[PDB]
């Protein structure tokens, strides 16, 4: 059963009436047949009354099947047979122009389901099955429920309007024409351009691809009342439809001739409008576009002003029509068809919130719509601004009704049981195993009802909780791509960045806060969500922080571009790093930087070296840093929308290698700390050009090796060990206990913190692998190199 | 013969009954025929009873043949005639709806073979061969059992659901729909995206290619019971299958029209789920050809959510559809399609493992499953993680199943003998040569039984070997490609690496152990199996081990990449000009290093003399050393997973080339040893950054001569000698007795180590060739140039 006619449903339900009244415990086709004759004035019922079959005549046979009867009528739903009649009736209604069904269609449906209960009832009460369907047909057919025309009611238009066309105005007489969504102020802006006749053509420019056609339908409607030029009220809008013209004509040349006929009758000037879509194509000018050079006829028609026409041209194409001249845009003039601006996005969301009705999820909240929009805008950041939006609302917009309804209670197990029976049960009936099948049926059907009750008992768990969707709902979904777990990405950013930076507690927090700030929406949203300079020791946090940003903000390790900006001046790309300068700053702008970042407009852009670089490097960084764009690659816009620009170079490093130890001399520690987290961003300022850098979120200051920043390089090296072992399926981790003992091997007074990986290798990599090869631990489980006695110990976990 | 059911086999066996009972020593088709009529109520028998033939009627004719008879019935098996009939019928039963073989099919098969003994029996007992096949046939056919058809017991759906198309729900009523293997969290994740209707569509992105389609079937099942929300409950699932949609009209226009028709019927209020495969193609966004631009209809329908739909989109294509805007993506949403990672792999293998017993010996054992995955990961290669796996398991699990039946020693030789006889015999009878054939016949039958008895006496060799399939089995198979022969390469690696390393016992063992650890299944699979830095001298050191490693682990000397870092002291590309440089580190990434290792991801990556090269280049290399990947060139990820990265360096070289000799005492051996065992690891740190060195397993130390590293250089050139003649025919050796005498000529204080090729040339090569041209050696003999009396001697050892 589904969305059917009443008439249908009514014959069908009457079957259930017969279920108990005649006692046929499961309702077969016979009851549907009775249903048909029992609705009296239904087209089926009426048909049966012609055939002589009254409710009586049918029922006399039917009661002789089960004769009142199993009045309990156990399993008091249908059997498949009657249900088959419904599938069939539907097809017998499809047959006669009903999406739904009808009383008629079910009687027709009976015939369809031959050698079923209805069918045998009718073959016992005489009545042949096709005589019955006949009877229905001869009280059916010639279906009409429309308006059935009244023709044109103005028609100066005739020589033209024969061809070609429907006319937009026609479809708007009783408004069988969709508006559609706009881009509403654009329709007004079209009517200025429509009120002319050597600028006659509004020329709608925008992606096609946003439902441009809505604005076009706009004109017709607006041309009626109570606002629009009287001259255009005194006009008619006729569409020059390319499709009807090409069909049955099969030539471009012939198509053009028909298009000419339409233009000639347009001599009614001061009364007629032609809409020529792809107005540029017809002009056939510019590029290699010469799709059809209708231009010969079209250009003078527009120019003479004997034609008032409507233009739909493409962004570049319009240029490539007006360039030819000498009265080309004596028609076109552009007006902007909006691709929904960010606020418009919000509105779209809200509009299609409401349509979740069998989908009960978003279905609220305002804030959730906002999250959808806003969160997408800042993070991923790889789609269009309203698409981004709408998607996020629905994204969250099922998830919760589903996580609710993940099983029948936990009574998913019921169904499994009901199976075990069915088998057992089944196999028993074949063996006989009489009462051994018996009790198995009973266990089956026991289960069966029990299943079904609890499969909809978490429809209570829906009606209780399941409309919501909030900011947070959206944020988890936005995070799925990439306002709870989008703002947790922001707020606990520092925690994430510290774990993959060699201390630099200062650096981490500076970046953390700067990105989280921007990513909140109030800083830098077209210019990178972090512009940065990262100064200080490299290896000791710097590169590693760039990595940690890629990971946290964008959701991937390798969502980080990395170009060296000092090479982009050809005064370092003739030298080391980059040997060849094939044009190199030109290579970057014209190619590399712009190309890379346009692919991922949500990635860490890392432009290395910017102190010893020259002012041209800084100009490039500055445009990104102010605007969020560079225009290169012949007018391409590279979207640095919510990239993180990180420009490196260091010159404060030394203090950021003097530590805030513990016990060294407290007055050197607590004056080394504050000093390194200051000195880097001030050592920066003296070498380069300032104009780029001031357009930066925070100028990131790195630190040393503290007591404890040191032990984070030990843990970077140890984390790097543990990371390279996974691909085969050797999952190894060093506990804190082992990371502590391993850290012991990195301190001297005479040695920095970098030798640690190799000794981590000796006691972990080398040691674990030389301990595994024996056959002590399985391949394909977790291997912990731990300390559990003050010495390394390999312990195991899943 | 094949696979047969009883009914068939019974008619056949009744032939054997007749073998002795009629004396048909080998039983022709007539006995099979009699067999047919003699099982009475079998379908063959029944047929024959129609024709009037009883068991009797056949048997009377049959008895008129041999006539009970040769009741010894020598070779109480079938005849070649009957063997054709049995083989024919079996297959003639496959032909007539029966996987195995039925009684009917044997009579039918008899008819097929209608010139045999049966056939003449029947032509003597009147009845025609086709009248008999008629009778059997009419007790076959009119199938439709176990099946019927149904639409949907609603079918509100009709105008759409008629047309056009299969519905997942329909086909799942009896469940004739395969799971398929998941991609399990994806099936859950589908219901997340699909009880959405402004993210209508889950959009499965991944390798196609693993079976995306498994996930799709997920939805169907869960809308029934019960993971689904109440949203996706009260819905029907329809697949938009592209072929019916395009129809016989064979156009894009027709496809769009049918898809539109579904959208109108979508009036079920989002309670219909439509599956649009390749939704991106339909959206028509991306590429220079969209592949139809259905997006226009789909976008308001999806946005309203009235069309609630299921997406299968391709990884990049999907991006190029949600980019289209503005509620296009308010459908699709990406989801990770499982292409098994190593742990997942193990589970997939297992899932179809037991079924490898269709071609027996596998399944078993667990350790082998694990091996399958793990062993591939370190030894061979870039291949997918479950594919790798499953193959090894089956590979070894068969290898041995033949070695059972290849151990009958080579009692295939028995089979060989029996031939010579047959021949002899046959040709002898043809001469007649009666008894002169006799003994040859007899000689055959001796053989025949002997042959066959010992090929299946090693069905004991089946019960012995033919299931076990362990790690060891798997490794042997992994080696077949390239833990028996994957760890034997390792375990004896040091021995193998030393024979082409010029001494440097330190170096050999260091590399040996690190590789042997990793490559035996226990470490470094993501990064190179060994990353290393090698300091040493040359020709008494480093390069020669790089070569020897390539040779031992991967096969052949020249499975070795080779990049010069001295060019990465770059500026060789501005004006000196070096191979295709975008600018030199850009050459390494953009082409040379990444392309070469993508070409061989199963090789020694040799980054020569990292040394004074730019530390930024080392950062690029560092990603290989850590990650085992670079992503460059065109977006390729280069798997250094199954490489052994070897970076050479030297700035300690001199000492590493300076002996280990008794140059002034034996404490000159043991402190020169120690001197070299110091000089590598400190010149390493002095050459370049520690960060580099830190993602390196071991620092490989190369020493020089006790007497002895020198005499190994002599043996490297002398081994190039021992290798080089087999290509043209001949086995050459410089005998060790002579390799010592040749080594005597390489000493001066002021010049040695290098002259050795030449002195081997003069004293060996040259000496042997000027004695071979005379004709003192035959071709393909082993030529040892030896010392036997303190002087060179050419001796031979074949």
């Amino acid at each position: 059963f589904g969305r059917f006619t009443e008439r249908a449903q009514k014959v069908l339900a009457l079957a259930q009436e017969e279920a108990l009244r005649l006692g046929h415990n499961n309702i077969g086709t016979e009851h549907i047949l009775l249903g048909l004759v029992r609705e009296g004035e239904g087209i089926a019922a009426k048909a049966l009354q012609a055939l002589g079959l009254g409710s009586e005549k049918i029922q006399k046979e039917v009661e002789s099947l089960i004769g009142r009867g199993q009045e309990m009528s156990q399993t008091i739903h249908y059997t498949p047979r009657a249900k088959k009649v419904i599938e069939l009736s539907m097809d017998e209604a499809r047959k006669l122009g009903h999406s739904y069904v009808g009383t008629e269609h079910i009687l027709l449906g009976l015939i369809r389901e031959g050698e079923g209960v209805a069918a045998r009832v009718l073959n016992n009460l005489g009545v042949s099955l096709n005589k019955a369907r006949q009877q229905v047909l001869q009280l059916l057919g010639s279906n009409e429920t429309g308006s059935s025309a009244a023709g044109t009611n103005s028609n100066a238009n005739t020589p033209t309007l024969d061809s070609l066309a429907r006319d937009l105005t026609a479809i708007a007489k009783e408004d069988s024409l969709d508006p559609v969504i706009g881009r509403s102020k654009e329709i007004q802006r079209v009517i200025e351009v429509l009120s002319r006749r050597t600028k006659n053509n509004p020329v709608l420019i925008g992606e096609p691809g946003v439902g441009k056609t809505a604005i076009a339908e706009g004109l017709a409607q607006q041309i009626i009342n109570n606002e629009v030029p009287e001259i255009l009220r005194d006009k008619r809008v006729m569409t020059l439809d390319m499709g009807t013209v090409v069909a049955g004509t099969k030539y471009r040349g012939e198509f053009e001739d028909r298009l000419k006929k339409v233009m000639d009758e347009i001599r009614q000037a001061g009364n007629i409008i032609l809409f020529i879509d792809a107005l540029h194509t017809l002009i056939g000018a510019g590029g290699a576009e010469g799709a059809i050079d209708a231009s010969n006829i079209l250009k003078p028609s527009l120019a003479r002003g004997e034609l008032q026409c409507i233009g739909a041209t493409t962004l570049d194409e319009y240029r490539k029509y007006i360039e030819k001249d000498a009265a080309l845009e004596r028609r076109f003039q552009p007006i902007q068809v909006d691709q929904p601006s960010v606020d418009e996005s919000i509105q779209i969301l809200q509009g299609l919130r409401d349509r979740y009705e069998a989908h009960h999820r978003v279905s609220i909240t305002d804030d959730a719509i906002e999250a959808a929009v806003k969160l997408s805008d800042r993070y991923i950041s790889d789609r269009f601004l309203p698409d981004k939006a709408i998607d996020l609302i629905d994204e969250a917009g099922s998830k919760v009704r589903l996580r609710s309804f993940t099983t029948p209670p936990n009574l998913k197990e019921l169904e499994q049981k009901l199976d075990e029976v069915r088998k057992e049960k089944d196999a028993a009936v074949q063996s006989q195993e009489f009462e051994k099948a018996a009790s198995l049926r009973d266990t089956e059907q026991r289960l069966r009802e029990q299943v079904e009750d609890t499969k909809k008992s978490w429809k209570e768990k829906q009606g209780q909780e399941n409309s919501e969707v909030t900011v947070d709902d959206i944020a988890m979904v936005v995070s799925s791509w990439t306002a709870q777990t989008e703002t947790d990405k922001l707020l606990n950013m520092e925690n994430i960045l510290h774990s993959r930076v060699i201390g630099q507690d200062e650096a981490v927090v500076a970046v953390a806060k700067a990105v989280r700030r921007a990513r909140a929406g109030l800083k830098d949203p077209k210019r990178p969500i972090g512009s940065f300079i990262f100064l200080g020791p490299t290896g000791v946090g710097k590169t590693e922080l760039a990595r940690a940003l890629a990971e946290s903000i964008f959701g991937d390790e390798e969502s980080m571009i990395r170009i060296d900006m000092s090479e982009y001046m050809e005064k370092h790309s003739t030298s080391r790093l980059v040997g060849s300068p094939p044009g190199y700053v030109g290579y970057d702008e014209g190619g590399q930087l712009t190309e890379k970042v346009r692919r991922k407009p949500y990635s860490v852009v890392l432009l290395d070296a910017i102190e010893k670089a020259h002012p041209d490097v800084f100009n490039i960084l500055l445009q990104v840093l102010e605007d969020g764009r560079l225009t290169d690659s012949k007018g391409r816009t590279v979207d640095f929308r919510n990239t993180i620009l990180i420009m490196t170079s260091n010159v404060g490093a030394s203090e950021l290698k003097r530590n805030k130890y513990v016990g060294f001399n407290v007055q050197d520690e607590t004056q080394n700390h504050k000093d390194m987290k200051d000195k880097v961003m001030g050592e920066l300022k003296r070498a380069f050009r300032p104009e780029f850098i001031n357009r930066i979120d925070e100028i990131i200051v790195f630190h040393s090796l503290e007591k404890k920043h040191l032990t984070e390089i030990v843990s970077l090296m140890s984390d790097q060990l543990t990371k390279r072992l996974k691909e085969q399926d050797l999952s190894i981790e060093l506990t804190d206990a082992a990371k502590a003992k391993v850290a012991e091997e990195g301190v001297d007074l005479e040695y920095g913190a970098r030798p640690l990986r190799r000794a981590i290798q000796k006691h972990v990599e080398d040691r674990l692998s030389e301990e595994l090869l024996r056959g002590n631990i399985h391949k394909g489980q977790h291997i912990v190199l731990d300390v559990e006695d003050g010495e390394f110990v390999v312990k195991t976990t899943a």
